[PDB]
C-alpha cells in the first residue's frame, strides 16, 4: 500500500475512531489500549530529535562557505518574519468571518512586564553544550554545530597532514552519524500510519465531543484560517519561485501529518528533515540549519491561532479589538509565535502574552480568564493543525530557499 | 614517586577471593567487639573507591560494546538470541521463586516471629514505552542502560547497512563511526583490567564494613532468613545452573572459577549494574562469549534476570507471612511466583532495591506496610538485614546472568571454546 | 585591544557608576560582557576533555605521574606564599582597624573520592572539569598503549578514537581565536559594569582593602611569579607580556574555569606548552591553585578580626596559612566562590559567622566589595597557573623555546 498514501489512512480512521468513541464514551479505553501506541510513535521520532539536528549540522556547516549559511539566515530569517506576519493577518481576517465568540456574551467591566528578550537571545549561545544536548536544547546545538562545523572545514584547508586528518575524521563520525539517523527515522515511518492512528484516535476521542458550539466555531474559524495560509501564501510563493506546489504539499505530506498527530514541530523535526532531503531534494546545507531553527521560531499556525483566538476573547466578554490594537497583535502574535516552544500545547500558554499585550488581563475568575479557558478546552483539537502549518512553513521555506541558491535537486520533481 | 610501591604482584582471581575471606573476618571481629565505627570512617572510603571506578565505566563500555557487537552480527540472529535470553531468564526466576519458597518452607523462615494480627493495562505499558528513550545524551547522562541498550542496539544495526553501499562516501563514514565505539569499547575492557587490580582491596573493604555493620545483627532469626538465603542461593547455583549449564556441555566447575571476578564483585558491591564491567570483562576474557551476545544478554540481564533477587523475594515473603500467624497458603504461592518474577523484573539493579520492591511482593498477597502495622515490622526486620542479604543475592544476580549469556551463547556457535580444553 | 578594553572600562564604568547610571550599564552593557562569558563558556567542556586525552595519549604515564607529582608540590608552595603575603600586606595596610566594633570578649574525603568521576557523560553535562580530568587521563592513556599494539585494527580504531579528540581539540582552539576578536568588547563591558555597581564602595576601610588586596596580588606576580621564572631562565617581561589575554579574561570574568580557553589557547599559542603537559596542569589549577584567593583570604581575615578588636595573634595567622591554602584548594572557579570560602578561614580562627554578631558584619563589608577583588583575584588565580605550567613544562623539556626571541 503507498506509503505516501498509507500514513493518511491511519490519520483518517483514527479520526473517525476516536470521534465515533469520543461520540460514543469509549475515550477512555483509547486513552488506555490505544493512546499508548501512539505514545511509543513519539518517543520513537524524539530519540533521533538531538543526534539528527546535531550531526546534519556540523555536517551541512562544513558542507558550505560560511557566506551561504550567513546569506541562508538572512534570507530564511526574512522569510520567516513575513510569513509569521501573514498568518497573524489571516488569522485575523479569518476570525471575524466565523464571527468568533460573539455569542458567548459575558459582562466584564471596563480594564507591562514584557519578557526579558536579551536574555532569550544569549540563551541561544549555550554555555556547555553536553548540557545542551542532554538537556535537549536545540536552538543551542544549532549554534555549536554551526560554530563547530564551520571550524571543520577550516581545519581541513591546513598545510599539515596530521591536522586535515584530524579534522577529516571528525567531520566523518558527524557524516556517520548523520546518514545512521536518516536511516531510522526512514524505518520509524513504518510504524508512522499506526502512530498517526492512535494519536488522532485518543485525541479525536477526548475533545470531539468538545467541538459541538461557539468552540466548535472556533475550531472551523482556525482550521479555515491555517487553509489560507497554505493555498494563498505557500502556494503563491511557492508557485512563484517555480515550484509546482502540488508536487511540493506531496512531498511534505509524511511531515504535515506527523506534525499534525505529535502536536511537536521539535518532535517532528526528523521526519520534516528526511522529507527535505528524500523528498524535497534540498542539501544539508540548507535544511540542517533552516529546519530546526524554523521549528521553533518559525510557527505560522500558532502565530493564526493566536491571531483568531485573540479576537475570540474579546469579542466574548464584550470589549472588542479596535484596529489600532489588531495591528499590535500581528506584532505581538509573531513575537509569542517566535517564543513557542515547539512542544504540544506551547501556543496556548504564550497566547497569554498575547493578551497582556493588548490590556486583557488574565485575572483569575476574571471574565477573560473564562473564555481562555474555553479555548485551552479544544486546545489539542486546534493544536494538531496548529503544529502542521508551523513545519509546513519551514519545509516551503527550506525548499524556496534552496531553488533560490541552486541547491535544490530539480531530478525529484517529474511527474513523467 | 613515592616513598613505598610493593602490591600487585599475584593472580588477581586467587587475590580477589584472598581480599573477599579476610575482609569477611576482619569485620567480623570488629561487630561482636564494637569497632564498626572505625571501619566505616577508616576502611569504607577503599571500598568506595572500587565503586567508583567501576562505576565510571558502565555507561561508556555498554554503549559502545553493544553498538559494536550489534552492528557484528545480523538482526534476525539478534532477534532470536533476544527471545533465547528472554525465555531462560524467565524461566529462571520462576525457577528461583519456586526455591525460595522451598528453602524458605524447610528452614521455616519466620514461622516463630510471634506477632499478634487482626484477620483483615493500568500501570505496566509506561514501563515499557520507557525503555524507549527520548534524548539518548540524556539516557546516557542519567544513566539509562535499558534506553541505551534500545539505542545502541538500534544504532550498530544501522551501521552495517551503511557499511554495504554502492557509495565509497556511505560506506567510509558508518565505517569511520564503527570504529570510535570500537575504539572506546576496547579502552574500557583495558581499564576495567587496570581496575581490577585494586578489586582485591575494594572487595576487601567492603564486605569489611558491610561484616561490621550488620554482622551483630545475624544473630536471630534473622540469622535463619541468612541460612534460608544462602541456602536457596547455593541450591539455585548448584542445583538450577549447573543441571541447566551441564545440559549443553559446559563444566559448571569451569564456569564459577571464570565467573568469580564478577561473582565476587557483584557480591560486594551488592549492584548488578555496578559489577556490569567486571561480568562483561569476564565474559569475554575468561569464558570467551562473543560482543555479539554478552554485549546484549549481559547489560539487559542485568536488570531483569534477578535469580538472586527473585529467590530472597520469595524467602522473605514466606518469614512475613508466617511472622503474622496468617502463613502462606499453596494458591498464594503461585501468586508469589507471578508477582515475585514480575518484581525481580521490576528490581533495579542497585544496592537494596529488592527489599523496596519486596514490599509490592508482599502488595501482591496481601501484606501491606501500613505504619505501625505488625507486616510493617517484619518488613523492618528485613531491611535491617538487608546488606547481609544484599550480598548473595547479587551475587546470584550476576552468576545467573553470566551462566545465561554462556548458554545462550554456545547455541549460536558463538562460544570461543579454546578457553575450555587444558 | 584587550588591555585597551580594560582600561576604558573601567574608566568608563567608574565614570556610569558616579553619575548613577550604573544601572544604565547594567542594562545596556552588561550583555555585551555576558555574551563574552557565554562564549568562552561553551568551550570549556569540549576543549578539556580533548585536549587532555590528546595531551594524555601524546606523553608517558611516569611523566604525567612526575608532571603531578612536579605541579601540585609548586601548586602548594606558591599558594602558601600568598597568606603570607596577604598577612603582610593586610598587616602593612592595617586593614579596618577604623571599623571599631565592639565584639563578645568570650566531609572531605568524599570531596576526594569525587574526583572519580561515576558518569563521564554526567560529570560533562554538569561541568565538573576535576572528574573529566581524571576520565580523560584514563582514557588517553588506555589510547597510546591501544595504538602500541601488535594489531593493524586495534591501532587503527584507538587511532581513530583519538583523532576525534585531536580533531575537536584543534577545533575549539580555532574557536577560543575567534571569540577572542570579540573579547575587547566583552572585556570593556565586564569591567565597565563592575566599576559602576561597586566602584562607590571603594571609599573606606574598604577602599584601604581594596588598597591591600591588589598590592599583594603585585606582589605575589612581581616577587614570586618573577623570581620563580627567572629561576627557571624564563623572561618575566616575555612571559606577563603572553599570559595577558588569560590574564585580562581571568581579570573582567572572575572565572578561572571561565577563562580556560583562553588560558590554554595562550598556554600553546603563546607560552609554547605541549598538551601533554598544559592540557593536564592548567585545568587542575584553575580549580586547586588560587594563589590569588588565598592573598584575598589572608587580607580579609586580618580586616575582619581589627575590626571587631581581636586582632589575630601569631599562632592564628600561622593556622591562615594552613586555612587559607585548603580555602582556596576548595573555591570553585567561578565569580565569588572566594567569599564563600572565606568563612571556613574566619571559623578556623574563631571568627564565627552567626548572625547579627560583630563578625558577620565584617563579612558582609566584604562581600560588597567582592567584584572589585573577585577581578584581581582570579587574574592572579590564572597567572598563577601559566607561571607553573611553564616552569614545570621546562623542567621535562616540553617547552618550546623558540617563541621567547626576537
Ligand atoms: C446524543 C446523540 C447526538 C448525535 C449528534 C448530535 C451532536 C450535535 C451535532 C453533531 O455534529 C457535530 O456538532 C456540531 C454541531 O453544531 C458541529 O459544529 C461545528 O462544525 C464545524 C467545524 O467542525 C463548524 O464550521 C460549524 O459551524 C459547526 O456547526 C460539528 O461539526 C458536527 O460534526
Ligand atoms: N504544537 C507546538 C506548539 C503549539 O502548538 O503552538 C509546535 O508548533 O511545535
Ligand atoms: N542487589 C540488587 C537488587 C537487590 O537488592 O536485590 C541488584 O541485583 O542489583
Ligand atoms: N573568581 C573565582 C573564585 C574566587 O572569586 O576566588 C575564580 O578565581 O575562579
Ligand atoms: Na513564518
Ligand atoms: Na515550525
Ligand atoms: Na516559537
Ligand atoms: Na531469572
Ligand atoms: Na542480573
Ligand atoms: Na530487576
Ligand atoms: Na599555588
Ligand atoms: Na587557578
Ligand atoms: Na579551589
Amino acid at each position: 500500500y503507498p506509503v505516501l498514501w498509507k500514513i493518511l489512512w491511519g490519520l483518517v480512521l483514527g479520526a473517525v475512531f476516536g470521534l465515533i468513541a469520543g461520540h460514543f464514551g469509549y475515550a477512555g479505553a483509547v486513552k488506555t489500549y490505544i493512546k499508548p501506541f501512539g505514545d511509543l510513535f513519539v518517543r520513537l521520532l524524539k530519540m533521533l530529535v538531538m543526534p539528527i539536528v546535531l550531526a546534519s549540522l556540523v555536517v551541512g556547516a562544513a558542507s558550505i562557505s560560511p557566506a551561504r549559511l550567513g546569506r541562508v539566515g538572512v534570507k530564511i530569517v526574512v522569510y520567516y518574519l513575513a510569513t509569521s506576519a501573514m498568518a497573524v493577518f489571516f488569522g485575523l481576517i479569518v476570525g471575524r468571518l466565523f464571527n468568533v465568540g460573539a455569542n458567548v456574551n459575558l459582562g466584564s467591566g471596563t480594564g507591562a512586564q514584557p519578557p526579558s528578550l536579551v536574555q532569550t537571545l544569549l540563551n541561544i549561545v549555550p554555555t556547555n553544550p553536553f548540557a545542551s544536548l542532554a538537556k535537549g536544547e536545540v536552538l543551542p546545538v544549532i549554534f555549536f554545530a554551526i560554530i563547530l562545523g564551520i571550524a571543520i572545514t577550516y581545519l581541513m584547508n591546513r598545510n599539515e597532514e596530521r591536522v586535515r586528518k584530524s579534522a577529516e575524521t571528525l567531520l566523518r563520525v558527524f557524516d556517520g552519524l548523520a546518514e545512521a539517523m536518516y536511516l531510522i527515522v526512514g524505518g520509524v515511518m513504518q510504524y508512522a500510519p499506526i502512530g498517526v492512528f492512535a494519536l488522532i484516535a485518543y485525541v479525536m476521542a477526548e475533545q470531539g465531543v468538545r467541538v459541538v458550539g461557539p468552540l466548535a466555531k472556533v475550531v472551523g474559524a482556525v482550521y479555515t484560517g491555517l487553509f489560507l495560509q497554505i493555498v494563498i501564501t505557500y502556494f503563491i510563493l511557492l508557485k512563484v519561485f517555480g515550484i509546482d506546489p502540488i508536487k511540493f504539499i506531496r512531498k511534505a505530506k509524511d511531515a504535515m501529518i506527523t506534525a499534525f498527530v505529535t502536536r511537536s514541530s521539535s518532535g517532528t523535526l526528523p521526519v520534516t528533515m528526511r522529507v527535505a532531503e528524500e523528498e524535497m531534494g534540498v542539501d544539508k546545507g540548507i535544511f540542517s540549519f533552516t529546519l530546526p531553527l524554523g521549528a521553533t521560531i518559525n510557527m505560522d499556525g500558532t502565530a493564526l491561532y493566536q491571531g483568531v483566538t485573540v479576537l475570540f476573547v474579546a469579542n466574548a466578554i464584550g470589549h472588542p479589538l479596535t484596529l489600532g490594537q489588531q495591528l499590535v497583535v500581528v506584532l505581538t502574535a509573531v513575537l509569542a509565535s517566535i517564543g513557542t516552544a515547539g512542544v504540544p500545547g506551547a501556543g496556548a500558554i504564550m497566547l497569554a502574552m498575547v493578551l497582556q499585550s493588548v490590556g486583557l488581563d488574565l485575572t483569575p475568575g476574571s471574565p477573560v480568564a473564562l473564555a481562555y479557558a474555553m479555548i485551552l478546552g479544544i486546545d489539542a483539537i486546534l493544536d494538531m493543525g496548529r503544529t502542521m502549518v508551523n513545519v509546513t512553513g519551514d519545509l516551503a521555506g527550506t525548499v524556496i530557499v534552496a531553488k533560490t541558491e541552486k541547491e535544490l535537486d530539480e531530478s525529484k520533481w517529474i511527474s513523467h
